């Protein structure tokens, strides 16, 4: 049972500035996915600091970066604080109205795309270099969730009924075809000493084959 729902009006701008915009300092959507992550285990080791059962869903606080050649996808995994359904349809816990808002005026006094996240909105970066994004999640007070788009204005939410998950995020990248680069391991590696070197939690990167 599938839910489609309209983007915000300055949602729907932002993600096709995003899409459509030249712009060749694609590697940042990396840096501000994984910047997420690390706030959503944040949000989950507070909550533990006084309720230690609320890490029954999993004690373990990582991040796991998955490429996958065959389905030409990389994902972001985090056992974070997660997202209820309420998060998911709210812009992603974001927000994004009034974060929008500020960047996009950032943009025509001097800043450029790679300040995104400065303004709340990073997520969105994931479409430089996607043509669609999937995010399923788990929050402690709710059920697993699947949230899909492709941009063109709409996205989808339903009952996640695959692997569970326990607790935490996953954001799945379909890469476009000319942004395979961020598949390989030499280049993946690159842009996390680049730019998450300082990230308190473990960042695994699986390999293939
Ligand atoms: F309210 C939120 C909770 C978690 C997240 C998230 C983003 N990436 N991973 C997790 C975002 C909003």
């Amino acid at each position: 049972e599938v839910e489609t729902f309209a983007f915000q009006a300055e949602i729907a701008q932002l993600m096709s500035l995003i899409i459509n915009t030249f712009y060749s300092n694609k590697e940042i959507f990396l840096r501000e996915l994984i910047s997420n992550s690390s706030d959503a285990l944040d949000k989950i080791r507070y909550e533990s600091l006084t309720d230690p059962s609320k890490l029954d869903s999993g004690k373990e606080l990582h991040i796991n970066l998955i490429p996958n050649k065959q389905d030409r996808t990389l994902t972001i995994v985090d056992t974070g604080i997660g997202m209820t359904k309420a998060d998911l349809i709210n812009n992603l816990g974001t927000i994004a109205k009034s974060g929008t808002k500020a960047f996009m005026e950032a943009l025509q006094a001097g800043a450029d795309i790679s300040m995104i996240g400065q303004f709340g909105v990073g997520f969105y970066s994931a479409y430089l270099v996607a043509e669609k994004v999937t995010v399923i999640t788990k929050h402690n007070d709710d059920e697993q969730y699947a949230w899909e788009s492709s941009a063109g204005g709409s996205f989808t939410v339903r009952t996640d009924t695959g692997e569970p998950m326990g607790r935490g995020t996953k954001v799945i990248l379909h890469l476009k075809e000319d942004q395979t680069e961020y598949l390989e391991e030499r280049r993946i590696k690159e842009i996390v000493k680049k730019h998450s070197q300082f990230i308190g939690y473990p960042i695994t990167l699986f390999v293939e084959k």
